[PDB]
């Protein structure tokens, strides 16, 4: 047997805003957070735009001294974690601190501060490198720093499963609570890969939209004119909590995390299989974990990256899993608005899945002007769609063919 | 309900050998794998030596054409995983590939790859960045490439918890099996942070021994003259397996994995607390998990990194957990010989811990000439000690106050 897991706190930085309510307001209004990148010369790059976090003030969270030590991806993670802990109302004590852990991940982590330290290293050699360089750059430091600032003494770790990180972090945090290893986890991921190596690195694989003339139109999942994903920055954090623990302290509960699914495609390094066999197993695995028949799913937050091979794989996967129900469920890609936050994607997208339940509204897929061949599902093109949502899936399909699925349900 | 987990295979690259038996011969013979570094110019660096993998032949495992595209940390992880899977004698099939997962972790991952592409970006421009840069450098592609080559469709992920990564990777892989998400997991870690950024970053923090004139005497855990850790390279992989599934196929079983603990110090970003309180909480968690009397523990493979603060803290954690029994058990740091494989440290040390069980011998702590104030336990100074070992415990501690404990016992 098993303990039930509920969402009691949520926090976020996105290209749409500096917290959940402002980001969600963007999602439902079909607003784009995509813009040419400022403060960085991208002249020599085939992509010149993305989702940046706009107007971020780290000193709302940290002294300027402790922020100088930390890559932007750590800052962003800590912001979402702090938002989420505050949102939860949870009081940490000597009595419960050993039962409260953190699992915040990143796809690449401290790329920006690595890039800035290479400069120092080749020009001037090793003596300029900062003392805080290693601890200020490694992925596990969001979990490290948050545990120290808050006195969290419970399972302390970080996933890095590329674009699946946020989904795997939340999912395996849930498992820690379900199986009695913790009563509370702060879980999700953060990403800031908007640096020469990120844009350059993805640019070299021609994985990125090159639609420099219309950055708001670049992210157009399931549309025949899409030409790869948009690179976006930010963070999601949820406070996961055991149900009796949450009820006892009178917490506001958003939704129940009822299921977690993992799988491997075991196919290709970057490209899913045409038929989404992997994503289909992962989804089947998640619904079984939740004890739910596929018919009961109402909303799917797709991966929906706006890559040609990835979007079509997800359609195949859903038709396969849901058969006669695949047209009844609504499925949108919020990346149409936010772009791809990589290891943070599944975190912000689990929050969007939780709010979709709170507000009975399916977020739009904007720019879905001309569906491709076989993209005839309910993809919620252009505008939000109010509707019944008892169960919501969030999907993440990553490099290595690492799949993750979270199943949320209305709580009462 | 919770299923039992055994070790059916192991693999390794270490500074002492290109497999497990060749590494173990060096461990038992009290042999150092620390030497001046050859592959680069370290004259501008405060540390010019480490534990390199010597004579690694990647064409023993992969085509040169694929090897070229992958960072040494991925090559090291795949070689270790390949040895482990071959040693398990497991046959991957359509009947079982869905139940066979992989969790192989790293601290920093493709830092060499990141440094070279950094060199390409600044000296030439973004257009010179490898198309293979991202899939070839990110931490989760040991799990991804392994799954692609062997057809492993099970849970597919990677931890990055700095110097704890290997212990964490293995423990959580055993949770996957314990709770029935998988029947087999390939778990452990790989590290190749021996480049300008790694040696420089850790130098910047003054974390590294500077004993360039006697590199084999540098790593001296608990010795009064220790001046920091020795940076080393390699990989550890184990096949983790549900017990009945092991019995069902007549698998050779090296030992059983009975216990796993985690905790946060919640103390400092890089310094362990002087009393070892977080380490203590972790080992108690692990022992309760294993259903053990602390006095059953015969051998501890210590973190034993050869830093002033970390070493003293381990004694304090062990004396606090084990009381008067702390004097009867043998504790040793094989890092005295291998150096600190960082993210791979827990994986190779989990293997040493298992081989301590098979051969009934505690590996020595070499260079322990003058034990420090309070380091008055059986630290197996100088020479291997053949002795009764029914239970072995492996510790790892990391930046972020992140702790991991693995408990192995003999299986009949
Ligand atoms: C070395 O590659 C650069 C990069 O941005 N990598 C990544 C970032 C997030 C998710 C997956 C991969
Ligand atoms: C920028 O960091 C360089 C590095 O090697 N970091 C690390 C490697 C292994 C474990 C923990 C940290």
């Amino acid at each position: 047997s098993r303990r039930r897991v509920v969402i009691t706190g949520m926090g976020m930085l996105s290209p749409l805003g500096l917290d959940v309510p402002s980001s969600w307001e963007g999602i439902l209004a079909g607003r784009s957070g995509i813009a040419p990148i400022e403060h960085m010369d991208l002249s020599a790059y085939s992509t010149r735009f993305g989702g940046s976090v706009k107007g971020f003030n780290v000193e709302e969270y940290l002294s300027a001294k402790e922020a100088r030590k930390l890559d932007l991806f750590i800052q962003y993670g800590l912001a979402a974690s702090f938002q989420a802990v505050r949102d939860s109302g949870l009081e940490v004590t000597d009595a419960n601190r050993e039962r409260i852990g953190v699992s915040m991940g990143s796809g690449i982590g401290g790329l920006t501060n690595i890039e800035n330290n290479c400069r120092s290293l080749f020009e001037q050699g090793p003596r300029r490198i900062s003392p805080f360089f290693v601890p200020g750059s490694i992925i596990n430091m969001v979990s490290g720093f948050l545990s120290i600032h808050l006195g969290l003494q419970g399972p302390n770790y970080a996933l890095t499963t590329a674009q699946t990180t946020g989904t795997h972090s939340i999912g395996m945090a849930a498992r820690n609570i379900a199986y009695g290893e913790a009563d509370v986890m702060v879980a999700g991921g953060s990403e800031m890969a908007a640096c020469g190596l990120g844009l350059g690195g993805f640019g070299a694989a021609r994985a990125l939209s090159t639609r420099n003339d219309e950055p708001t139109r670049a992210s157009r999942p399931w549309d025949r004119d899409r030409d790869g994903f948009v690179l976006s920055d930010g963070s999601g954090a949820l406070v996961l909590e055991e149900l009796e623990h949450a009820r006892a302290r009178g917490a506001r509960i958003y939704a129940e995390l009822v299921g977690f699914g993992m799988s491997g495609d075991a196919f290709h390094m970057t490209a899913p299989p045409e038929d989404g066999a992997g994503a289909a197993r992962c989804m089947k695995n998640a619904l079984r974990d939740a004890g739910l028949d596929p018919r009961q799913v109402d909303y799917i937050n797709a991966h929906g990256t706006s890559t040609p091979a990835g979007d079509i794989a997800e359609i195949a996967a859903v038709k396969s899993v849901f058969g006669e129900h695949a047209h009844a469920l609504s499925m949108s890609s919020t990346k149409s608005m936010t772009g791809h936050l990589l290891g943070a994607a599944g975190a912000v997208e689990a929050i969007f899945s939780v709010l979709a339940l709170r507000d009975q509204v399916a977020p739009p897929t904007i720019n879905l002007d001309n569906p491709d061949e076989g993209c005839d599902l309910d993809l919620v093109a252009h505008e939000a769609k109010p509707r019944k949502i008892d169960v919501a899936l969030s999907n993440s399909f990553g490099f290595g063919g690492t799949n993750g699925t979270l199943v949320f349900r209305r709580f009462a």
